[PDB]
């Protein structure tokens, strides 16, 4: 499982614990991120930030 980083140049793999990629951006632009990284638990989303969590590999 290798996702991007907080920056869309490096790449990592969610190490042991986290098999799950979280993506955190602003409920209004879907296709404008604001964070990225790894997870274990999907944790809830907000009013205002949302995020959003995906089994696949480049998901975020």
């Amino acid at each position: 499982l290798k996702c991007k980083k907080l920056v869309p140049l490096f790449s990592k793999t969610c190490p042991a614990g986290k098999n799950l990629c979280y993506k955190m951006f602003m409920v209004a632009a879907p296709h404008v991120p604001v964070k990225r990284g790894c997870i274990d638990v999907c944790p809830k989303s907000s009013l205002l930030v949302k995020y959003v969590c995906c089994n696949t590999d480049k998901c975020n």
